[PDB]
């Protein structure tokens, strides 16, 4: 009995969980580099790193052919982005104390192997030193397919793939109503998160004119699968409408017979009808749908959980702060409403503007009769309220962004200040400044 | 059916484990201090620390009355030495990668709570700044009993209790023959470990004339229950002879009716006969025997496992190095024999001398036609051989002592060099230098 559109809707809806079952999934990506040369870490070094972590700390190996590309341990996964960015996808955890302990565990295991390899890790949103052609490409079929497709849909998507790092958080919803509310809160506030975590002002050894070049890159990666999703704020919005959106987003690939088939320029509607030209007659599974859902990259993404996709990679205290920010805003029901009331009369154009201007000016971005800084003050207060109300003593995790909001000065701006003062207008010291 | 001497022997013998079942138990102690004042951390702060770790990181509370004095999580325990020294007693682990991960986990959890309390931790062998009367006394009955007894048996035992920190390792034996061999290897080499980890040259803000004042303190704590145990090297030595030794060591207390009874100046032989004056008619259990065994403090201690008791507390890389040192020497059968051959013609006087002089001169201690440094070169080579042969890639854990052996310069000596140069003959910067 083949899958239908209605099944695809139900798949998203099956993510619905009672408040007591809500968890926090935190993912972050890091640039590996040779300590002596600063050169980006190569696949051969990455494979040694993965193999050694697996043996020392009891992880299961994830393979593509004879190539190790990741690790699994319970509900944690370690994986590789296209330019070797080294990712932890954490477990679904109950508290942010557990989240930060999980981040520390990972950083410890990584460094315990990498140190004798002469390898360091950098927490930034965009690779500050090296050109696109300097970046190692990982031996993964799905990335080869994507690398070929990116140039067809934008100028900066290859930089997304090879030269950016994010920290994100994955969160749960209890119902469609709850999902709609979190999606709208998450989208309206995403540019505030982008500003607070902005950490990518350098390209190839110089300032690039941005505070988050990473966030900027996502505005010219591919228009079919990015952005602020204004339709989410339409009264019609719901699981059904997100499915229709996703069905309109062209496919990258389908996994069949052990490998990723290039299905670029094709649609999941074709797949549903058994009429994918890359796979004539094959019918999709839930895994196929899940796979397709994971090729969509808006500022907030929906699957069986919701992803806040807004934020630059950063040092460990910000890795623990990102999930804390969103937990406080979205996991307290009153605070969630407060965000909705705060952002209720924001127009589609205003949201779009904030998303587009924040990468340049961060919290100094003008907004109405003031700066984005003033809105960030209100939102941070709310985030702290929600952590306090959770009763787990998690509010100290927002310490790492309290000073940013207070001063209106982003992390990227602090880096630029060092670059111009103490660093003698070189980015090389950032590899010590932001070393894990 | 009451316990007999033969049962007490069998209790030690029940520790015997097949090589595949051997594990590594690592314990270390740390001084807590207020970051601003450097004052030693008080019991009220300690209780908050313990309570917060328990709640955040899921530890079970260990109580004495309404007073929290420790935590339990599986086979790990956190506990308090008499002056508040903050101890982790780790799980029995298979590899040193696991050991060091365990140390990191603990340091992370401690710091994650202590930072907002304004509390730091110092890894040293002896409290470098404060007087004996400055040290908080923990509200534990068994320590109150001990504090009263110490002055009756030495001048420095109160300093042992209040002002020292160790890192130790607990290891397994397969049989009585194996136990005898490890005990003799462990005793003969203990002063080499003491020298390599020597990290206590300051008393009350000045140099005290030693490299390990901590190790020195153990030579005037109590002669009945300390030292190099020359009888271990007698041909008669075995489980039986250790039991006779322990039976000769006077008791501190017995736990009965929820509390520690003062049984100082009494013996376990009295207990065995039901003739303890502190507990007339009570007969001992295995727990009572275990309790008594844990009031014996030689350079190597025997219970159901063997403890290397030689080494000063220190920074995290030395916490992982201590257990690695002994694992390489004692857990490879060939290396174990090599240690025995190396130390075969060492006399009781020579061993005693090394134990007594190492606290003053470390690796510069004369020994025969050279310095202790030259013996340490041989022993470190052997330790590395044993780690290599284990096949777990654990040899990098001896990196933290390779330079000490090479140069013949102890950690204590490096501290003294800083004290006299950069620190302006104050010990206060050690609280930053050796901050966890
Ligand atoms: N590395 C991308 C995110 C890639 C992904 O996980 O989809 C970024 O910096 O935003
Ligand atoms: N704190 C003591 C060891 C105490 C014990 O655990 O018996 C030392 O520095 O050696
Ligand atoms: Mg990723
Ligand atoms: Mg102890």
């Amino acid at each position: 009995e083949p899958l239908t559109r209605e099944d695809l809707i139900a798949y998203l809806a099956s993510g619905c969980k009672s408040k007591e079952k809500w968890r926090i999934g935190t993912e972050h990506e890091k640039f590996g580099f040779e300590v002596n040369t600063l050169r980006p870490m190569k696949y051969d070094q990455i494979a040694e790193l993965l193999n050694s972590i697996a043996e020392r700390f009891e992880w299961e190996k994830v393979m593509e052919g004879d190539k190790i590309i990741g690790l699994k341990q319970g509900k944690q996964s370690i994986s590789l982005e296209p330019g070797g960015q080294f990712e932890l996808s954490g477990a679904p955890l109950e508290t942010l104390h557990q989240t930060c302990a999980e981040v520390n565990s990972h950083l410890y295991q990584v460094k315990a192997v990498a140190e004798e390899m002469g390898i360091g890790f950098l927490g930034m949103g965009f690779q500050p030193k090296w050109r696109r052609e300097d970046i190692p490409t990982m031996p993964k079929g799905r990335y080869d397919i994507m690398r070929n497709y990116m140039p067809k849909v934008g100028s900066l998507g290859l930089d997304m793939m090879l030269r950016t790092c994010t920290v994100q958080v994955n969160l749960d919803f209890s119902s469609e109503a709850d999902m709609i509310r979190k999606f709208r809160a998450g989208l309206a506030l995403q540019p505030i998160a982008t500003a607070l975590f902005a950490n990518s002002p350098f390209t190839e050894g110089k300032p690039n004119g941005f505070l988050s070049m990473r966030s900027h890159i996502w505005t010219d990666t591919d228009k079919d699968r990015t952005g602020m999703l204004p339709f989410v704020f339409d009264d019609s919005f719901g699981f059904e409408q997100y499915v229709d959106y996703a069905l309109d987003v062209p496919m990258y690939f389908a996994y069949r017979n052990g490998k990723y088939v290039d299905c670029t320029g094709m649609t999941f509607r074709q797949f549903l009808a058994g009429k994918l030209p890359c796979l004539p007659g094959e019918l999709p599974t839930y895994n196929d749908w899940e796979n397709h859902l994971t090729t969509i990259f808006p500022e907030v993404r929906l699957k069986r959980y919701m992803e806040m996709r807004g934020a630059d990679g950063g040092p460990w205290r910000r890795l623990c702060a990102l999930p804390a920010f969103w937990v406080g805003l979205l996991y307290d029901e009153d605070v969630l409403q407060s965000v909705l009331d705060l952002t209720a009369d924001w127009t589609p154009a205003e949201r779009e503007m904030l998303r587009n201007k924040v990468p340049v000016t961060g919290l100094k971005t003008p907004f109405r009769d003031g700066l984005l800084k003033h809105v960030a003050e209100d939102v941070l207060k709310l985030a702290k309220d929600g952590l306090e109300r959770r009763g787990y003593k998690e509010v100290g995790f927002l310490n790492a962004v309290t000073e940013v909001v207070r001063t209106g000065v982003t992390p990227a701006e602090n880096l630029l200040e060092m670059y111009n003062g103490e660093w003698g207008q070189s980015v090389d010291p950032v590899f010590q400044e932001l070393l894990y």
